[PDB]
């Protein structure tokens, strides 16, 4: 059986046709989850379930390594935070096609009702047409400061989830390079693909987002329409990306955006398509 670092290991469910993972998660481990915060409060980012998603697809679903994973209709609320150091578990439940991953107190509180939602999706995996290297698109444009960028954005990221290199965009366009290093670079085949890869492109969004607007009360993922994913266990891509025009000039509620995900000889390594953002309140999360 292959682990996972945050599905965990299968696990009994007494619903028949079922099929379950249950795993231990803390802030120190994976380590990436200690460095993300909204309003000061530890709290896992949306990124962490699409993994779980993936990483079911390649475990429950039959096919060769070729075939691509796919997540499909996935929606995230409820956000969970962790209290430092104190382990919580995440469950991973699945049923045809559809998944739903919940956490709970490892003590419990209630069983069954001690379990929180904060994930549901459909799964499923394909074996599609060849990629061909040489596939990322050109686009000269103008270079976004990606100092000023980190500096306003230490509020929510620490130093394990800095990955943009380099981010050059035109109009809603853009196009950004992300590399991991250190403990993420090394860990990185353990993942389908890695939160802090998948999050450092979904930052890139957010730079662009917040050349216009007020990074405070950030945009966190609702969802997306669509993930595919074509190679597994990345570590550095180059990642284009389109920002749909938003209804407001000056501030808005949501966004969405359409990312593609290419390895450093441009073959396509994974989309993600309508990616939903929204202002997350404080209210209710402390």
């Amino acid at each position: 059986e292959r682990f996972h670092p945050l599905l965990g290991r299968r696990v009994l469910d007494p619903a028949p046709g079922a099929r379950c993972f249950t795993g231990t998660v803390s802030s120190d481990r994976p380590a990436y989850l200690g460095e993300h915060w909204v309003y000061d409060a530890i709290v896992v980012p949306g990124v962490t379930y699409l993994e779980m998603a993936l990483a079911a697809a390649s475990r429950l679903l039959p096919g060769n390594a070729a075939d691509t994973l796919i997540v499909e209709d996935v929606t995230v609320w409820s956000p969970l935070v962790l209290r430092a150091g104190a382990p919580a578990r995440l469950r991973l439940r699945s049923e045809d096609e559809r998944f739903e991953i919940h956490s709970a107190e490892p003590e419990r509180s209630d069983d069954e009702s001690a379990w929180t939602r904060h994930a549901t999706g459909r799964i499923a995996r394909r074996q599609l047409s060849p990629d061909a290297t040489g596939q990322l698109p050109r686009l000269d444009g103008e270079a976004v400061e990606l100092d000023a960028y980190y500096e306003r954005m230490r509020i929510y990221y620490g130093p394990r989830l800095r990955n943009i290199r380099h981010l050059e965009r035109r109009g809603r366009e853009a196009i950004g390079h992300v590399c991991l290093q250190g403990e993420e670079a090394q860990e990185s085949a353990s993942y389908e693909l890695h939160p802090a890869l998948l999050d450092a492109c979904f930052q890139c969004v957010f730079a662009l987002i917040y050349a216009h607007e007020s990074h405070r009360e950030p945009f966190v993922p609702l969802g997306c329409a669509r993930i595919e994913l074509r190679a597994r266990g990345v570590r550095e891509v180059r990642v284009h990306l389109r920002l749909h025009p938003p209804r407001s000039t000056d501030h808005n509620q949501t966004h969405t955006a359409d990312l593609r995900l290419f390895d450093m000889e441009g073959r396509l390594v994974a989309s993600v398509d309508a990616l939903q953002l929204k202002r997350a309140s404080k209210a209710a999360l402390l």
